[PDB]
């Protein structure tokens, strides 16, 4: 058995995002939209159920690990339900939660060799935790290969390379490294079950969609319907492209996931901005019509 235990299913800004009055958050806040509340994209994954990797760590992690009681097991005064994380890129959604749980150290820190350059120098997320009872210990993600964490032997992690997106702060933000952002498969060696988790997914080739036929069940990226959701919402002027591949139109999501009947599929890392968060939307229709569920903060799947 896998557990996969969604924490937050939204992407950057959460929803509703603080400073946004577009259509959704407005509606969320005046009462006019039936809509859920949601934090930013996080899992958690076990083997047992009681041992507990996490899968990002975002700024609502306060929150997420208090929703969720296996997080605290109670077995002693200072106890937590975490035994390892997995950091897939080294975005300020993704790790900013590190710090929130330095009086928790040490903490088995998976990531890549660029992702810990990243968090050694611009967001020196490594260099400050080392003063919290002997911080963050890394061990290295290889780009080539699979990892198994201890605290959960029967969980086999095979990371695949998506393309290029370090962040602003990143001293190569403008000279993109394999390395720099992950996909996920994960697989329960006991029953070959596997999941694919890609929160952020900008473009889907040959090798993926091999991988993916492998998977049982597919956690891939939903955050925007159209690639200029941005614009139409008037909230900003980026477009999908950020990394993301929009849910509608030729060579988006749906279109893939199309070729993938037999698979679970969940869209996850949801912007404040999609009409798929409206649950009378028919953008969310069309989703549940083509067999995609939309992930929620305190989904539980079970794999196999
Ligand atoms: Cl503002
Ligand atoms: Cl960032
Ligand atoms: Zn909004």
């Amino acid at each position: 058995m896998m557990y996969i235990q969604v924490l937050g299913s939204a992407a950057g800004g959460g929803f509703p995002q603080w400073n946004c009055n577009c259509v959704n958050c407005k509606g969320y806040r005046d009462g006019t939209l039936k809509a859920t509340a949601r934090t930013q994209s996080s899992i958690a994954l076990s083997d047992d159920g009681v041992h507990w990797i996490l899968c990002n760590a975002s700024p609502d992690i306060r929150a997420q690990l208090q929703a969720f009681a296996p997080m605290q097991p109670a077995r002693a005064l200072r106890d937590t339900g975490i035994n390892a994380i997995v950091l897939l890129d080294s975005q300020i959604d993704h790790t900013t939660g590190l710090l929130s749980l330095r009086e928790g150290c040490p903490h088995q820190v998976w990531c890549t060799d660029m992702v810990h350059q990243d968090l050694t120098t611009g967001f020196p997320l490594f260099n400050m935790l080392s003063h919290w009872n002997g911080g963050l210990q890394w061990n290295r993600i290889e780009l080539e290969g699979s990892f198994v964490i201890d605290a959960c032997p029967n969980l086999k992690f095979t990371p695949f390379p998506l393309r290029s997106a370090a962040p602003p702060y990143s001293p190569h933000r403008f000279d993109p490294h394999p390395g720099d952002n992950l996909g996920l498969m994960v697989e329960d060696t006991r029953t070959g079950g596997k999941l694919f988790y890609a929160p952020g997914l900008g473009q889907v080739d040959e090798k993926l969609l091999a991988m993916m036929h492998g998977a049982d069940c597919l956690l891939v990226d939903g955050t925007l319907w159209e690639d200029d959701e941005m614009q139409r919402r008037g909230v900003g002027t980026r477009t999908g492209r950020m990394g993301h591949l929009a849910q509608n139109g030729p060579g988006g999501t749906l279109e893939v996931l199309d070729g993938f009947p037999r698979q679970r599929k969940v869209l996850i890392h949801i912007n404040n901005t999609n009409p798929i968060l409206d649950e009378n939307s028919p953008e969310r229709a069309e989703v549940l019509r083509r067999g995609v569920e939309v992930a929620f903060d305190g989904m539980s799947i079970e794999l196999l």
